[PDB]
């Protein structure tokens, strides 16, 4: 039983008070880590000892095995080094060697006195003249095994952090992304800035929450555009921000209501300007951490056959209306708004038996176009989608020779968005919505030509690590309990 | 003047050149050179000199205009400034007139300009036009230094602040490296950068927000403290992060209800440690910064005369439980939640007049008395306030020597908190709020022992641009409409 391998240990823990014992002691003198002992150890001769050497080590014991020899897995950091108790190393003056080493349990942190040595099979270990107990572990963990199926991976991520290798790797590159950017932006004279979480006016439904102080309601963000551009026209011409937005709505593989953005805003970038930097961003990205630009997915789970992906730039650029016509052998043309596109675009769904989205908009009808038609033409290499017509995109700034359309550009991976981009409306009197008040007020002390830019860093995370779900990619997932 | 009426006849004079074919938001503007590349490129020539076969590329916002065929012109871009000459014999006449070209400028339009560098007779860097293009007119008229000064236009409208004042962006930039320095910092030190959930189950007063898709009501983080922990049980040794938090109380000039923090755990760390880490960050950011140790601070506006805070280490240490009772000659015993020793206190609150916490529980009782006689105890340089009681630190492992202690420690600059750490109680059994569920669980499976730490961001900040409050730091503060 969990339930009573529990109440044993716990009893344990007042048995060892009693006997004088702190079991939680205050402070080990810690001498060097884990990962550096084997790094400065590592190529010794076999069953060498260096018994001269005394060090202190910390680390979580993963196993336990045995009569007067015992053996332990000694991790931290992710990496592990054989513990070899020898009775005769062993300082009997600070208690019985039996005594100290069969309190020791499968999860119990631990210092260590002794000296680095490798086994005569060859295994790197360290040999205890001491070793003191330093923080139980009071329940069974469990091995690998029990993190498969179950959601305890996304409950009691700490126990799947212990437990599956892989997960700390997945985590580890998160980091290594988020760095990656922030260096690539910082390196480009780009000045990264924190602008507010709540706003009084907030495409999707807001998170809302009452405000004490100044007795109003607030609304947490669903992007940091607005802000941003702001500081465009107060004269940072190359700003952006990483963090958190919120949109409250429905859960799905790649969609969780709270997730990480990156945003820049780029005064007097145009479109190849902003396709530059996205697959420089990207090529280099990749290549940074795999050391080539190309990677395998498995985009219908490990139970299927892998895609491989290649991040080698220059990435194709498909023009959406042009492609949605050539695909679907139509024209669609004039005021997309015009009841007769509407109609040509509403009877294309229904003959291809697509869902039909209510209400029947034009915007609305042409991105289920795009998703059905365009947005899987590709998956062996990521591309864009470009020049949306003006009614998709009515922030986005007048494409400069064909009528109707916009400059905006959408990188897309295996069929997912993971970049979205665009030259701004600078002109106020264009700005349709300007019949939030404070972004039409400031447009009035001149915004220059700005091209701005936001990528999903989970998204791009999941693509780079293998997962299938964003839960994998969050730390801490919010699940009901 | 009127505002209303200078606003109508920009907004004329746009139509007008509409009406010209004049496109007055042009799509874009080559440009080959920003203003600061071309002061390094050219501050060293000589008086008089030009170099008028160098034709360049360059954009900025008019920022002065002069008053009849020389015209002069202040050009700003990115926090730096060249002058603009304008003379009839090199102005392309081909793509217009000069008159009417120059003419039409004001204060604040944003302009693209080809031409030549060079420096006038009385020496001052210029770039010469051939041909000057608006990119975007600034329609209100500008305000002065002295009108945002006493007014709160610098936080509604932080983009005038930063086009007129010099200052708030040298107060910016100086955030942005303050954090950049924190982030090196740390991962100089191996600590991992991670992010924790803004929304959670469990959690100052709090923001509450009801989420759609789970229908269950979350709170809004006021602490990263307990899911860092679980990542320290998870294998984690060494992690951090930097983001924001909300406590949703009243405004004052140290506190706004969304903030900025780092807070950083360190498996295998205590008291000393984290001693050793706030003087060394704290000495090597203001050296960074300034070159120097010492800076000047207005505690008491820029109306009056500054203190000198000495950041040399190491910073004085100060027991709060041995001063508290030198100072007020009264002895406090152990039981501090004792009728005796809470009507000691209160006593003493009542002699001198201090205002008395509701409910007069001990913790708010001994808190109120520090914020009396201890925490403005020094100004010239910052100090620790040490030991404090278990009672107001519940997960604060104990103190080794001490009965009814910990070891804690706060850290002061000019009377005010600005980071805050301990040693961290790692037995779940001394836990005295384990009757935050998720928390109580991961202890079980044994967290080593770890020093924690939080900064307060937006104070630091504040202490080193020479702020009084908080407002000036953030870029854009939230307040009533
Ligand atoms: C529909 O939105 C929802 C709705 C509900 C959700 O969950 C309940 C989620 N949640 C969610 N979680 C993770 N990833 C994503 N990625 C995503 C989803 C849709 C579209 C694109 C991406 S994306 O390309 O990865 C990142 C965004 C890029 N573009 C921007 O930031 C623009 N504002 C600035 C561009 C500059 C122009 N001036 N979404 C999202
Ligand atoms: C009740 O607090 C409120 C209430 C209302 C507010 O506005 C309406 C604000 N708002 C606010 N804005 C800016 N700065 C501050 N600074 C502050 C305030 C009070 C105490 C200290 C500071 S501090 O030193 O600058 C941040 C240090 C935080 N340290 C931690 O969190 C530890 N758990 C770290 C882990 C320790 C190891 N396990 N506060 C705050």
């Amino acid at each position: 039983d969990p339930r009573l391998y529990f109440e044993n240990r716990s009893k344990f823990i007042q048995d060892q008070k009693d006997k004088g014992i702190n079991p939680y002691p205050h402070k080990f003198e810690r001498t060097i880590s884990i990962p550096e002992f084997i790094e400065k150890y590592k190529d010794l001769g076999n069953g060498e000892h260096l018994e001269d050497t005394i060090l202190n080590i910390t680390g979580r014991i993963m196993r336990v095995s045995a009569q007067k020899l015992r053996f332990f897995d000694l991790v931290g950091d992710g990496e592990k080094i054989q513990v070899l108790a020898n009775y005769s190393f062993h300082n009997h003056e600070k208690g019985n060697f039996a005594e100290c080493y069969d309190k020791i349990r499968r999860g119990d942190i631990v210092g260590i006195v002794g000296f680095p040595g490798k086994s005569k099979k060859g295994e790197l270990s360290i040999f205890p003249k001491e070793t003191i107990l330093l923080s139980a572990c009071l329940h069974m963990l469990p091995m690998k095994y029990g993190l498969k199926d179950t959601e305890i991976r996304y409950r009691q991520r700490y126990l799947d952090l212990l437990i599956n290798e892989s997960s700390r790797h997945t985590f580890v590159t998160r980091t290594k992304i988020i760095n990656f950017l922030r260096n690539f932006l910082n390196e480009r004279g780009f000045f990264e800035v924190e602008t507010p979480m709540m706003n009084l006016i907030a495409n999707a439904r807001p998170f809302i929450t009452h405000h004490n102080d100044l007795d109003l309601d607030l609304y947490l963000r669903i992007a940091t555009e607005l802000p941003l551009k702001m500081l465009i026209v107060g004269g940072i011409d190359k700003v952006y921000e990483i963090g958190k937005v919120f949109r409250n709505e429905g859960i799905d593989n790649t969609h969780n209501p709270e997730f990480t953005s990156c945003e820049f805003y780029w005064a007097y970038a145009d479109y190849n300007d902003l396709i530059k930097w996205s697959e420089d961003f990207f090529s280099q990205l990749v290549y940074h951490l795999f050391g080539t630009y190309k990677i395998s997915y498995n985009k219908d789970g490990p139970e299927n056959q892998p895609i491989e992906i290649d991040f080698t730039p220059p990435y194709p650029k498909v023009s959406i209306v042009e492609e949605i016509e050539k695909v679907t052998n139509t024209i669609l043309e004039q005021p997309f708004d015009s009841n007769e596109t509407i109609e040509k675009m509403i009877n294309i769904i229904k003959e291809h038996k697509i869902e039909l989205p209510n209400p029947p908009t034009a915007a609305k009808l042409l991105d289920q176009l795009a998703s059905h038609f365009i947005e899987n033409k590709y998956n062996d290499k990521p591309f864009f989608i470009v020049e949306h017509p003006q009614i998709m995109s009515p922030l986005a700034k007048y494409h400069r020779t064909k009528p109707g359309l916009t400059e905006r550009l959408e990188m897309f991976i295996c069929g997912k968005e993971v970049l979205n981009a665009y030259t701004e409306l600078n002109d106020p009197f264009k700005q349709k919505e300007c019949f939030d008040s404070a972004f039409c007020t400031s447009l009035e002390y001149g915004l220059p030509p700005t091209g701005g830019l936001g990528l999903g860093i989970d998204r791009i995370t999941m693509f780079l690590t293998n997962k299938n779900s964003i839960k994998d990619v969050i730390l801490f997932p919010t699940m009901r309990p």
